[PDB]
């Protein structure tokens, strides 16, 4: 085994293709791997011409073999040299699993292994797979599962980078409802460093729209979006406050600001599909009084007085559902801010129990939460699907 | 057929009342428009003759004499008349209570007329409760007529319970009879603050070292402040740090080994370390000043003897709802503003305050079964005592 044992096990491999691979090949790869330390100089050359001719004389022009030629690849995966050249084969090999996803069996299987591989060793990624999942978004299939599953993958290697690449489709409106979705089932796969979105425009232009944009499902996307985004660093959110507060009085008054459309990239109101009250709006109103109490009965006892009574009288409902809070034994209006002991000693699984224990062990939230997102994307289907039908006349 | 009222007397006594007897009396206090210039003093110095000469010693017509009492109490006259017969009554009614078949209902309907018509009567019956001091007809009798006065007379009342509060071996039976006193729903029970009672009762939360004393006053107070709840503002830090006195109670009777205020010691027998009306007290504090209550909690009037109030309020916190003053009224407006009195009634605060625990019968009923389970206790507290001793 050195290359042209090689050439000749790969192209009798590709004659007879079978879905185990013999184990007389797992022993020619590993022996070629072992006998050569660094391809980075002409042995990874000669490796990508002879993938490259593979491909095009073998493999372009049959599906079936594709998740063979992926196998092979994955087992000469740590032999191409460059990480550019693994990039360009992930690359090229998209686009044909997408197309043949739900046909050849095994085959997503076999690439998502494979790009869990070379993200577990050693930004136009992102978008490529962005792009892509927008463009296959107009029941669930193979591609979206694949699309899906490598976007949280891609997600979860690149936090602050994912988020950034997602914001740009936040400032078109076409895919905010889309953009706002995929970032809720990120949030819900359980990333790593979360408060990095604080280093990213996304947060700000999730808060322009819960202030500005009028479409009850785009904002109620972005209720859910932020109610699972503050947990994870409550204490750097103080400077949002006022915005955060204001953004709760808005939601309280949906009945009047959806009432209000009788004529940045607003989504206007759709009066055909949009309710009259945001769902997601009680559980905000639990994480902000979990979070900074005396802050938010002071906003919303002093904000019109006759206005400000009647922000009083619609948060009666949810005064009467919560406990007194344990910072009004601790802390001041300035202190609640200043003092980050809190913050310190629990993390966010800590924080979300400390404050669903105020409401009159996780991964049931979790379930719950999938559960939301799959209602919330059915309806959006429906709501598509009753669009297409209506105006055919 | 109005005029021989003595004769019929006379005859009828010295020997059911037949129906002629009844009609002459009933023609004489028609006929008799103002007895109150003699008539009515002679009639009373010949009752007072027939009682002398022909009922003293004849204890079958005193129920008699007492039915006939009735029936001319109209015609007496002057009101010390009745105060007369009533004072020259008592001991002998409660002296032959049980003996005398009829005689108590028959005396507690003379009561019960003496209260629908138009102190000296209170410190007669205070001295003779204190007194008497199982269940006794006696002190049911006097119990009764207490509550009856107080009812008519609250400010008044409370004023003599002033006394028996100043006095150390008076102070229990005084603040059960009060909390009786609240138990009956008087009227204008605001008037307590017109009135040197309450800073006693506040004293004695303070500086009595019996447990049995201080939650007994603490029971009293939590009945009394739903019904004056806008004027207790200057009593507020008070109140705060009576609470903090009774959350550390398990530390204060112990604390109380070393040492005009006459203080009721530590009962060592069968006080315990805990005030169990300690919670509802907590409630009815979080019901009326929430914003000053957890403000006093927060920095009271040293970090960690304040770190052991929070942690002991802790468990108090987890009970009540946020109170709807967070959003309304600053910790000064909040004593400042007086519209939430101004309409509202003492029940209706009650019932507000019952809406952050996490519609009057049943407290007043459960209020009383407690009264009752106490003054049972220190009927067994006090036979326990009398026979630690004899065996010396």
């Amino acid at each position: 085994g050195s290359s042209r044992d090689l050439f000749r096990a790969l192209n009798s491999f590709i004659q007879t293709p079978t879905l185990p691979p013999p184990a007389d090949l797992d022993a020619i790869i590993s022996s070629y791997l072992e006998r050569h330390d660094k391809p980075e100089e002409g042995s990874g050359d000669r490796l990508n011409d002879e993938l490259l001719a593979i491909w095009d004389k073998a493999v372009q022009d049959h599906p079936e073999k594709y998740a063979a030629f992926v196998a092979v690849l994955r087992q000469l995966r740590p032999g191409l040299g460059a990480p550019a050249r693994t990039f360009q084969w992930w690359d090229k090999l998209l686009d044909p699993v997408l197309d043949n996803a739900t046909r050849e069996k095994g085959l997503a299987r076999s690439f998502m292994d494979f790009t869990l591989e070379i993200l577990s060793s050693s930004i136009p990624w992102l978008n490529r797979l962005l792009v892509r999942w927008m463009e296959l978004r107009e029941s669930t299939d193979l591609k979206e599962q694949v699309l899906t599953d490598a976007l949280l993958a891609f997600g979860k290697k690149d936090p602050k980078g994912f988020m950034n690449a997602l914001n740009a489709f936040v400032l078109r409106r076409e895919h905010r409802n889309s953009a706002f979705s995929l970032l809720c089932a990120f949030v819900n796969s359980g990333p790593p460093h979360l408060y990095l979105i604080l280093q990213t425009p996304l947060f700000g232009n999730i808060l322009q729209s819960l202030q500005k944009d009028e479409s009850t499902f785009t904002v109620n996307l972005a209720l859910i979006a932020l109610v699972m985004l503050l947990p994870f660093f409550p204490g750097d959110i103080v400077p949002y406050l006022p915005t955060l507060f204001n953004i709760y009085a808005r939601l309280l008054f949906w009945d009047r600001d959806s009432y209000f459309a009788q004529q940045w990239d607003k989504v206007l109101l759709d009066p055909d599909y949009d309710g009259h009250s945001v769902p997601y709006l009680p559980e905000y109103f639990t994480i902000l009084y979990g979070l900074y109490p005396i802050n938010f009965v002071d906003y919303i006892r002093k904000p019109i007085d006759v206005h400000a009574a009647e922000i009083r009288e619609r948060s009666e409902r949810f005064r009467k559902q919560h406990l007194l809070h344990p910072n009004f034994y601790e802390y001041t209006i300035e202190t609640e801010k200043t003092n980050i002991t809190r913050w310190l000693k629990s993390e966010a699984d800590e924080i979300i129990a400390d404050c669903m224990a105020l409401v009159v062990q996780v991964s049931l939230l979790r379930y719950q939460r999938h559960r939301l997102l799959n209602d919330l994307q059915y309806e959006r289907f429906v709501r598509q699907q009753h669009m297409s039908h209506m105006g055919e006349l």
